[PDB]
RNA sequence: AAAA
């Protein structure tokens, strides 16, 4: 009987490819990549190592893509062959659907970034009916999360704490930002404090943190703070990416939510930290996190760390407490990140369904 | 008869203006979605009064097909050339098909290293123009109004580099810790260590005095004089001016400018560049450091080339001192080519390695 | 997956 073989082309995105294979489960698979697209094409050979073969063709010169795509028809016996034309060159799918369309039971099609598979062919379409694993879409990219956390990691009263270690920070952003960092720089000492008077305090008997907030009026604002793991919530902001990965995580689009992720190189050497990763099922959304922006060339580093492990597919989110300056939003603009800044769109209570909106307007955009 | 262009708009706005560059049309339709209606416009305002635009959904195949055999329709007697360089899979697809059901239709794209290909003939020529740096920037939306050249510098500013990095060569540390200290307050006179090491400004003189002890019970002691020295030792400018000195004497540059600065709309920085290279069918893009010490600096750099140059952009970063593995893995995640001078023959002798790799990769389409 |  004739088999099912599916051709596919290796551009830069391992995901599509992958997506493709996995779809439409072919009995053969031949990966056309090009020097520059190899690694990406042994990745996802790993992924399917009894049935995918490799071969290696000139991006751009049409002399040796039609010569070799030639030869490669003239090497397949009339089977059922599908190519998916996703990636690689507009050069590799300009004669790969052409020399293939001569065969009657050749079938071109293309995979979009919401995993709708567009028979170009037949002009039908259809809908994936699988959810990306995220350790997959990692490994395809050429890394491991070994390191990260769940929401479920983390005790209920850790989570109804937040509203109030973002009260106490609002009434003075400027003294609970230097408690905070110094608490954070030595954290193993149990009490930090600043000239104005104010404090931060561990009690390790009472399981407990007393603070004071000093305000420019010289008003004292001090209170307790107390949560299971509250000596990491205060950690360079862990109880504000706990917070976003709580509140996506009861999204009806989330389908997982990972929280301080560690990307690590060969040796063990870290190589990001991300702060919130989000499995949309069709794409995976990134978010980073931060009281507030003080290096807009942090928005740099996270977009390039989202292209870098899940690929141009992924959208990505930047939220801020603290209104964010001009110069960081366009920088925004120019990365293609979503701005959103929690004071502005509701405040810590009420900023869920400002969120949720945002999101959902770009959710199924495709990226140019 | 008309010549007229369809060309689609992608993500990347340099293919669609080299594609209307080489043919001259006298009629350019720029097909563009919503998420590609600012490149689209930035496009037109170079050819304002050729150029229209037209939007399309990216991927709906029977919103694609309708209009773009209507607009096909609506053209009887033209010359059609397609560009289908930018733009989804699926309208090079449609696109291709539809209008080459005309024996007056050209399907052509052309590559990051603007070689025209003519897919309908099969036939190829080099695109007969070279990259402005300007009108680049516009495209990708931005402005460059600030950068030096060379040539800002005098020649005892090129001649005394090797004199610097062979000091800094005495003891690097010692060395950063006195360069740290004047780039932070450079009106200050005196700078000085707990262990011996001081540089000095001498204000009658006009030089620096500097002294530089190692861990074995010596020092080593010179006089630092040049028209800009004060400007060469803040923050290591002295190594950017000798990467784009010895850039600007590559075959392959065609113009070298320095620490440039991209502003956004109130004239607040984005990015400081060090250095950027126009290579006629593509730019290079340099960042310089003595040491790498925050490795997600080359992320940072990588998303500004791209955000700037775009796609078919080089990027090089170059240190002093060796790039460790964990940045080296990093290079490779991002398509960065990183280069130490230290390991490839020192201050003196690095050109013709630092050339070898660069035309390896000159070449070659970015995934 | 929108100069791959
Ligand atoms: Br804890
Ligand atoms: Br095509």
């Amino acid at each position: 009987h004739m088999s099912h073989v599916q051709i596919t082309l290796v551009g830069g995105q391992a995901a599509p490819v992958y997506n493709g294979i996995t779809y439409y489960n072919p009995d053969k698979v031949i990966l056309v990549c090009s020097k520059q697209t190899q690694n990406e094409a042994m990745r996802i050979k790993a992924e399917f190592p009894d049935i995918a073969e490799i071969k290696v063709m000139d991006p751009v010169n049409i002399a040796e893509i039609v010569s070799e795509t030639r030869a490669l028809a003239d090497s397949m016996p009339d089977d059922e062959i599908y190519v998916n034309i996703s990636g690689g060159t507009k050069s590799w799918a300009f004669y790969f659907s052409r020399i293939f369309s001569e065969r009657s039971n050749t079938k071109i099609f293309y995979i979009d970034q919401n995993n709708t598979i567009w028979n170009f062919t037949d002009q039908t379409h259809s809908q994936a009916n699988f959810d990306l694993n995220l350790d997959v879409q990692f490994r395809l990219y050429g890394n491991s999360l070994k390191e990260y956390k769940l929401v479920s990691d983390f005790a209920d009263d850790d989570l109804t704490i937040i509203p109030k270690i973002y009260k106490i920070r609002s009434f003075d952003k400027r003294n609970f930002g230097k408690l905070m960092n110094l608490y954070s720089e030595n954290s193993e000492n149990v009490f930090f404090d600043l000239d104005n008077g104010s404090y931060l305090r561990w009690d390790n008997e009472q399981q407990l943190f007393e603070i004071n907030i000093r305000n420019r009026d010289g008003q004292s604002k001090h209170e307790i703070l107390k949560s299971t793991h509250i000596r990491r919530l205060l950690r360079n902001y862990t109880w504000l990416e706990l917070e976003i990965a709580r509140v996506l995580s009861g999204w009806k689009f989330a389908k997982e939510v990972r929280l301080n992720g560690i990307f690590r190189d060969k040796h063990e050497n870290a190589k990001n930290e991300i702060d919130c990763i989000v499995n949309l099922g069709n794409k995976i959304l990134f978010v980073e996190c931060k009281s507030h922006i003080t290096n807009i060339t942090d928005i740099d580093k996270f977009k390039n760390a989202v292209k870098v492990y899940g690929g141009s597919g992924c959208k990505a989110l930047f939220t801020t407490i603290d209104p964010i300056r001009n110069d960081a939003l366009e920088k925004c603009r120019d990365s293609n990140i979503i701005p959103f800044c929690i004071e502005k769109n509701g405040g810590i209570n009420n900023y869920k369904s400002n969120l949720f909106e945002i999101l959902e307007k770009e959710i199924l955009n495709i990226n140019p």
